[PDB]
């Protein structure tokens, strides 16, 4: 039942993603000394100018200059011409820091969860490839293979699909668009060649690459001193690339900069968890689990499972499977998923869902 | 086939929405003197401090201090204690301004469109009510009826649904959460009373209000000097409340601050247009139209119509209906929808979809 | 030998003076936990926006948000309309903080010292009155006597003089100009009356007030919401009001924000010390002691005493008196004057010279 | 009657001087299109971040981005590593601009004027050399002779003097300290050599250079990426280097950023004018003319001439000479000195007094 889809992703150098990382870096820096630290911060950046804002109630001694500059360094901004230098950029800290199981969900909410068997990650091929494409570029950048490669990049992958008496089966990569920052001493012809052979063909399964597959490598020509500027960088502005690439559903809640007590993050992770567990357990080929919460109440206020006719069990058979295998209460979520651990920075880029190294990405057994 | 859903919305005073409005205000200010003005700007705010960033190629003389301060005034920030005063706030303008039908879509893209017959607006009841709830508060604020009401507010509406051999029929409002800024001389008991009788019951259809409907009015107590700080307001960070409240699909593209030449805005409007037209023409009760574009190409690169079994015509009968009634090329979109007109500021709050006063909200005939 | 002179001073609310205080407040906050803390910081402010910049090598835990906001509170900025509220203003900290007798003067330098017997403070009458005028207003403000009085103020005092076979004898106050911020509920007539009776006549010696003395109280009319804005506030920009009101000599070195290791502060204090000691010891009625240093060298590189023919001893009689009573080496200065003590904030306003509560203002014995 | 003196100066790259220039650049940009433009602005900078503040009532169309960036370019900040790049730095404009002979002096004031015959410029040798030292470095920088030389520099000159039955005769240059920013590819040994032979010895008269003269060239080692940060540059913070290097007297008034209607600038210029005219006319070898003004009154409120016994005429013979040759009223000053002309930027660096190219530096005839 043919249709096509497109998804995107951005590198660690993207203005918005730098803020997402810095914000989560500050979250990590607190969890390491106080796992109960209340973090609520965000970052704004604009050409060698980083503004750290936020309200964080914690009891740990942190050098914000150090955590911000170290994060910028990690990203690859050490030289001037790159559009950012951790040693010279302005780090204005306007941060306010205080000191002092059946909890109860804060703020009325509605979190979504999604999973599909089109890839081993249980994530849309389009977004998976989009992320992996950026990931590979960072590898070649940090390894030395492609020393002209710079931190800021953007990726878009559009794949042609076809339904199947249930749902979504990828057929081939229709077109790929990739833009990456770079050094001056490297020709546009050499860049486009390396992007096709060393990055695209080194991550995209042969089955999907075609003789007609369209490539748009460095479409706008050069992107040298571009760097993280883009008029300004902000936290929580890359909401769709952090999730399913426009495939599931999204209420609008941002992750980065918020601790484990905010249902926007925790519950979203939990919903992904059960979604991935369901398909992994063969109970369905594609699911959209919807978990609702009521302010004050701990136990979820109605969870809905949305298979697209890919399950044999039948919604409200699968719900009991979830109700017998999962305890989606806020407090239990953080305990079961180990959400007091400082893994948030690595979650701030290349997507929150998909990578198996995260607790919520490890499928639960599911006793049926 | 019961399930519940929740959606939210924010008032004109919300930090993020202030930036969305200011950014669009600058867009309007340019279109009035140069309908071909290229606008690409964004705003950042934090307690009496507004930063205007952006690259705009236009040929019009604009007083940015005036357009920013006037917008803050319109919102209702004229006094000190409110958290913003257009006469005293810092307006730092870092804006860069230059001077000099079958066009061709910029940037590979994938826009979504959605519409449902559960309301006359052809929008989800949950988000419609959420918007109207905030709208009413602004009315009572500007009329004088509720003079304690201040600009910043947040609304959440969760409605219980039930499918119907096709899709989505609202049953009742399960719970409503509303928070609004306010003056000091007004008791929490009087506020909660006015919110229930004068705002909620004055906008929510009797059919949906219940004896069990849960109300959470000013849950966190007092919201006095809670003016636009919310730890830095930003443009394009309220992506879901500007669209369908998490009901359709969203690629992640922001509207505010971008002119009519960016497919992220125009094409999204166009997709909503055809979606609304389809249901209005009786061709379906709920649609998710998906329009894809290819960088360089003008004519859309595959449009998909997604009814949920609510149409009798059958997808790929409805597609020809769309292909015979619509010309979704970028240039034609702006011409047909009159996208060179300065209506963007009023679009920057209370949702981009739903209100009939916008071109894309006027259903096309559809000759079948 | 008649001539006239004018001097000025500003209140604790003056934008520049707020920065001078905040900068010294941060210096005090470090000395209390590490008397060897290396402080080099400055502040910038602009309508509810404070920027703390600087490089300080210390080993003490300081809450910059607390030291900045507490300083703004002390000044009297607690309400909105005053142009500053310590609870709501933006405190952007871009501060960089590290951790780890015959020393030797840093930076080639030339410090000046001045003293005259026209007042018990051994300071020019014009500047003394200018300072005391602002001091009194702060008292009436903090006591409650004049509750309409606000933090920001400016004072100018012009006195008619006459030489005397040696130098400078004040005759009468020619004119007085005073401007002070204020609350709305207070008439311009009542303000000008209180300024003349309760502040001017309560500080200016009867001998100097005349029937012709000109008064300019609140010349520019109102100064309500003025507050610390004045387009921006800066540290080290009120160099002359911090010293002798334009009577001695000034190389241009700023005090506030610099620790005791900078000869600009320490040596300037030392030079004032010897100047005051000389006149107090009857060795002269007016002196301008000039102390020069050489980078690397500890012992002063030539000290010059400049009496205006008011001494009977004779320059190079008085120099030996200084060389036998004083050891102006940097390290000795800080030890003798107790410059590791946190008294710098109170030094940041109303003048560095004149007030006896400071070590350098206590005359040394002088054995001749 | 031996004594020594020291003075300093800074290059066009010094943070404070950049702001002084930018502020005056904005003043020039207005005078060219509206000679009656009311300008009152100031600048703040910090590592690729320039903030333009101010209130200017004018009727001219100015591109502040252009005037700020052009000024930074002129200074020599075009590359990244230099600590500033006019093409990439953040120019935040928070400027507010409106549109619409016997005048009368604004604000009670007291301006000083000074002149000495120790040099042809009628300025202290110490400050003259200090300025010329920086000037020469800019020449070698812009010519190409010393291509490693960068914009930011600081100079200090200490000369040994001796009185002479009247006053001040320079004997020799005791020591010279000069620090200048530089490129990486240049040894500290080569820099110090070029500073002594090509800059110092090319500007300092043979008569003053000695075999004992002490040189401190690049004392602190390397000054590479030391571009304009210096922990925030500011306008009006280099008050003494803009005048007499600590030789005359200074009330504290800043020049840069203020138009010709502010007595702080105009009257100060006028006072220098008469001082220079007096010595040039042989009426004295050293003068300190003091001109006082009264708010509202046009005609100066008492002018005092202070010779140090170097005049044969006798104070109150010279006063009539001034009263018969000069009309120091504000309005007349601007007319006679042509103060509506855009020459203020070149006045913003290397000193306001001394250079003959300025109106106030052209001695008036003086008919006696
Ligand atoms: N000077 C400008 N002219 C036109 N568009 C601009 C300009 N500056 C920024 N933009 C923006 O870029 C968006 C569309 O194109 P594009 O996606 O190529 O930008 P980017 O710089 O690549 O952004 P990102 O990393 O999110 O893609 C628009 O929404 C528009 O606001
Ligand atoms: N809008 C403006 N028009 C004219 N002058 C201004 C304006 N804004 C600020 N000023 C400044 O004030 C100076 C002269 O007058 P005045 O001393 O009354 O200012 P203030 O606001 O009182 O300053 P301070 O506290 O140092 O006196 C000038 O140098 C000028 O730069
Ligand atoms: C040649 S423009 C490329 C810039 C890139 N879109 C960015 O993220 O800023
Ligand atoms: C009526 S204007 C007075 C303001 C005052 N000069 C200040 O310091 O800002
Ligand atoms: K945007
Ligand atoms: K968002
Ligand atoms: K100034
Ligand atoms: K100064
Ligand atoms: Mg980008
Ligand atoms: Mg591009
Ligand atoms: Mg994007
Ligand atoms: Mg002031
Ligand atoms: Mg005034
Ligand atoms: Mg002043």
């Amino acid at each position: 039942g043919a249709f096509m889809f497109t998804s995107e992703s951005v590198g660690e150098g993207h203005p918005d993603k730098i803020c997402d990382q810095i914000s989560d870096a500050v979250l990590d820096a607190h969890l390491k000394q106080d796992p109960n630290a209340k973090v609520a911060c965000e970052t704004v950046c604009k050409t060698g100018m980083v503004l750290l804002c936020g309200e964080i109630t914690s009891m740990a001694m942190i050098d914000y200059q150090r955590v911000v500059r170290d994060t910028i360094k990690h990203i690859g901004y050490d030289d001037s011409a790159k559009g950012f230098d951790f040693k010279t950029c302005n780090v204005l800290v306007a941060l306010e820091q205080q000191s002092p199981e059946d909890v109860g969900a804060g703020d009325q909410g509605l979190m979504f969860g999604y999973a599909t068997d089109e890839t081993e990650e249980c994530m849309p091929l389009t977004i998976v490839l989009a992320h992996k494409l950026n990931t590979r570029m960072a590898d070649l950048r940090r390894s030395g293979v492609l020393p002209w490669l710079r931190p800021d990049s953007k990726t878009q992958v559009t794949v042609q699909y076809v339904q199947d008496n249930g749902a979504v089966i990828p057929v081939r990569v229709h077109t790929i668009v990739i833009s990456v920052q770079h050094n001056e001493d490297i020709t546009l012809e050499a860049m486009r060649e390396a992007l096709k052979e060393q990055v695209i063909k080194a991550v995209v399964p042969a089955k999907y690459l075609d003789e007609d597959t369209i490539y748009h490598l460095q479409p706008s020509g050069r992107f040298v001193i571009g760097g993280p500027q883009g008029d300004a960088g902000v936290t929580g502005r890359k909401i769709i690339v952090d999730t399913y690439g426009g495939w599931g559903a999204h209420g609008g809640g941002a992750f980065s900069g918020k601790d484990y007590t905010k249902v926007d993050r925790s519950a979203a992770y939990a919903a992904r968890w059960v979604a991935k567990s369901l398909v992994k357990a063969g109970l369905c080929r594609r699911v959209l689990v919807q978990v609702s919460y009521a302010i004050g109440v701990a136990e979820p206020l109605s969870i809905s499972i949305f298979t697209y006719g890919t399950s044999k069990k039948t919604e409200r058979e699968l719900l009991e499977v979830v109700n017998k295998n999962f305890d989606l209460r806020p407090g239990v979520i953080v305990r079961d998923l180990d959400l007091k651990k400082p893994i948030y920075q690595k979650t701030a880029c290349y997507g929150h869902f998909g990578r198996s190294e995260f607790p919520w990405e490890v499928p639960k057994k599911l006793v049926f």
